[PDB]
């Protein structure tokens, strides 16, 4: 019990499938039926994927293969008998976490080991669908230097926005739609007031209203968080205190719906000014860009980041929201902790010409940086 604690569940996984198929032998193939059996967007199932296999396929006939096999009466013992292969594969699996310099062996170190020693299926199965070990290997190494969540989010991703507010006892919702763009840190979104009128300005809800969708530079990809909780995904929450003015408390759960990026939120603001900048809707209809430094929280296996948002006002002057914000993530999955960092963030804001409800357009570019150390 030197395994990583995913890959000595999978270990521990045997016995029970090979008395499913009432084996008398557990064997390499069904370690990797192991692997593939964690369900939520697993490691194994990633890193396969990433190759090009059709995993749904491969476990298919992994099932068809075993039900094949020579029918061989059950030892008395509980503890079924360890094959030739899987025997070879445990062996080499030490080899291959000593040439990672890894603490203990792994799902990497597993699922590369039955790659590359079992030649009874799963390696003629791969070169069926012309996949070999070098292959794997590399989607291992591009996955060990970020995170499988990181996967989610190579394309063009769809997003839902959902929040409700209570501002001064003003109830209103917002919904916004648009979509993510990570690799180039871009988003684009549309909001309404489902409601009516927007009782705040919108500048004041724009920090409120997904920073998965930063462009995290290949030299920071250990670093990214946000998207390394996913599909499961984080709560967000935060306090805005207004100077001079109100505060906002916000709690959040961003996380995949489907398809779909979905950051849904309750907001509840207290103590503003009736005719204060705020609720006198005194704030210029623009976002001005920032710095946003982030840290690791290490107890709470989560990120934390305090900063200063700049409203321009109408009057020339600039009104502070100094925010406070906690992360953590909802699954039970491991995360990325990040050396200290900061993302640099540019919006647009404007409005639709065909849209009659109240509403915002917003455009954001976010990029990761902070980081500089010796080439590597």
């Amino acid at each position: 019990d030197d395994y990583t604690e995913k890959a000595w569940e999978a270990i521990s996984s045997l016995n029970k499938i090979g008395e499913k198929y009432d084996s008398a032998y557990v064997e390499a193939e069904m370690l990797l039926l192991a692997l593939l059996n964690d369900s939520p967007d697993g490691l194994a199932e990633r890193i396969l994927k990433e190759s090009g296999i059709d995993t749904q396929l491969l476990v298919q006939e992994i099932d068809d293969y075993l039900k094949k096999q020579p029918k061989m009466p059950s030892g008395f013992g509980e503890q079924k008998i360890l094959g030739r292969t899987l025997q070879t594969v445990l062996s080499t699996s030490k080899r291959l976490k000593k040439e990672f310099n890894d603490e203990y062996i792994s799902i990497e170190h597993l699922l590369l080991s039955i790659i590359s020693e079992d030649s009874k299926f799963t390696r003629p199965w791969l070169l069926k669908y012309n996949v070999n070990y070098e292959k794997v290997k590399k989607a291992v190494e591009k996955i060990r230097g970020g995170s499988k969540g990181e996967e989610l989010f190579t394309g063009v991703v769809p997003i839902l926005v959902e929040l409700d507010g209570d501002v001064n006892g003003h109830k209103f919702s917002v919904r916004g739609e648009g979509e993510g763009d990570a690799t180039n840190g871009k988003l684009t979104l549309k909001f309404i007031c489902t409601t009516g009128k927007l009782p705040v300005p919108w500048p004041t809800l724009v920090t409120t209203l997904v920073q998965c969708f930063s462009r995290y530079p290949d030299h920071m990809k250990r670093h990214d968080f946000f998207k390394s909780a996913m599909p499961e995904g984080y709560v967000q929450e935060r306090t805005i205190s207004f100077k001079d003015d109100g505060t906002y408390k916000t709690r959040a759960e961003v996380k995949f719906e489907g398809d779909t990026l979905v950051n849904r939120i309750e907001l509840k603001g207290i103590d503003f000014k009736e005719d204060g900048n705020i609720l006198g809707h005194k704030l210029e209809y623009n976002f001005n860009s920032h710095n946003v430094y982030i840290t690791a929280d290490k107890q709470k296996n989560g990120i934390k980041a305090n900063f200063k948002i700049r409203h321009n006002v109408e009057d020339g002057s600039v009104q502070l929201a100094d925010h406070y914000q906690q992360n953590t993530p909802i699954g039970d999955g491991p995360v990325l902790l990040p050396d200290n960092h900061y993302l640099s963030t540019q919006s647009v804001l404007s409005k639709d010409p065909n849209e009659k409800r109240d509403h915002m357009v917003l455009l954001e570019f976010v990029t990761a940086a902070g980081i500089t150390l010796v080439p590597r």
